[PDB]
């Protein structure tokens, strides 16, 4: 995967859509997403696209709908856990008020330099305290320390596709009573819609049974609300209960 | 269409989903969204799905991420613009809480008491002000009455679907700043993806040329951020700026 294993020559889900047509994505695309993407983000997205990995890049329609339940939710304090070059975590930045504040979290800070620039340029570098490592081990870290008071109030998960529901654990204790975690990639492709899909990459068949797995657990989990989107890669919304 | 017009024979589009499988939404909805539907909803939509305009019925996928931007910006106050057998507005009124308020707007009531003993079963029925009429006149008597502090925070837009921009011209005047305008169906079976589309009927194709230039005219209004989202059928999330 991007953070660590096999490279990009052999995974096989790259190309996939969700949406019936490409002409349909380019649709959403051209009318709705790039007329109101941040010239920064569009810098961030054409360099990332030249990168071997431009598969796990957010899409522009999906960050606007990141931005958009940022801003209805009035989130201020947020957590993002897999960064990559950054696009979902400038969105976040930039949709924040200007004393808002993220913790970033990723394996692989070289990733995250070549987007930096544009964080910079954008002028929402100040928001970000960055802390290159796996996520898990952070993330008990914080519950350690973490003050009700402090809880976050948005969460994005988008880092090692095997370990969401690990992640999940922790982070119903990390985000307020109220809270969204977002999971992201929720649908890989479409390929969680069947109990076996031929063609996978080891990696890529054991994050898709891993989300199949996640996908009935969140569905059952009393803690939490949910709402499956079918945006980018699917995208579930969970809301923390109690 | 459903409130008035041609009938569902003309119709093209019916059996068209924007997913690239049919085995992709059963996956979503058997997963995610029929275990957290209220049993009140899911009566509804049963017998919603025997009747003429089912085309037309909110899906339980799109329902639930509606409840969930309900809950995450703390809606109270909300515009439900065409109801049919009532769907989208048991949903909101479930998703509000105990003392929030609902202007439900319908010219055809009879579709209204199709799911009302559902809705009356929910317990919710005392959060909704149900209006028999045209859409339109209702709207601007709001703007006459209205006060500042009791702009709505959340509208549903999904009645006549050739006439969403005149609505929208009285929501951005009767949503709050910061609140929310949803705009239904706005990719329209798919079919607003191409300048010309083979084969509609009038009615259809009247609606599909609307959305077509609503999608334009959204992505360059100065009065709200936008995200189209790839969900149901493609809804609109209006956020008022100013
Ligand atoms: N165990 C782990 N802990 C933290 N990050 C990890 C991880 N395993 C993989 N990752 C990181 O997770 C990222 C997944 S791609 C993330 C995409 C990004 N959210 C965007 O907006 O485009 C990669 O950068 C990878 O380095
Ligand atoms: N001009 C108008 N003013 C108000 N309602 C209208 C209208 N034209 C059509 N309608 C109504 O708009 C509805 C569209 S179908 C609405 C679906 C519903 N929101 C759901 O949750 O499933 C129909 O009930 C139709 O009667
Ligand atoms: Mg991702
Ligand atoms: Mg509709």
């Amino acid at each position: 995967g991007p953070g660590m294993g096999a490279s990009i020559d052999d995974y096989s889900l790259v190309h996939k859509n969700i949406l019936h047509s490409e002409d349909l994505l380019k649709y959403i695309l051209e009318t709705s997403a790039y007329p109101r993407e941040h010239e920064q983000l569009k810098g961030l997205r054409e360099v990332t696209e030249k990168h071997e990995w431009s598969t796990a890049l957010v899409p522009a329609d999906e960050g606007l709908f990141l931005s958009m339940l940022l801003k209805l939710m009035n989130a201020k304090r947020t957590i993002e856990i897999g960064v990559y070059t950054g696009y979902s975590l400038l969105t976040t930045a930039l949709a924040l008020p200007e004393d808002g504040k993220i913790t970033a979290i990723d394996v692989n800070k070289s990733y995250y330099e070549i987007g930096l620039p544009f964080i910079q340029k954008a002028g929402v570098e100040h928001k970000i305290n960055f802390i290159e490592s796996e996520a898990l081990p952070v993330l008990d870290q914080m519950l350690e320390e973490m003050k009700e008071e402090d809880l976050y109030d948005y969460a994005f998960v988008d880092a090692d596709k095997s370990n969401y529901a690990n992640y999940h654990e922790r982070l119903v204790k990390l985000v307020r009573i109220g809270g969204a975690i977002l999971y992201d990639n929720t649908l890989w492709y479409g390929s969680v819609a069947y109990p076996e899909y031929p063609g996978l990459h080891p990696e890529e068949e054991v994050a898709r049974l891993s989300f199949r797995n996640l996908n009935t657990f969140l569905a059952a989990d009393p803690r939490v609300e949910i709402s499956q989107v079918s945006i980018g890669d699917g995208v579930t919304i969970c809301r923390r209960l109690y």
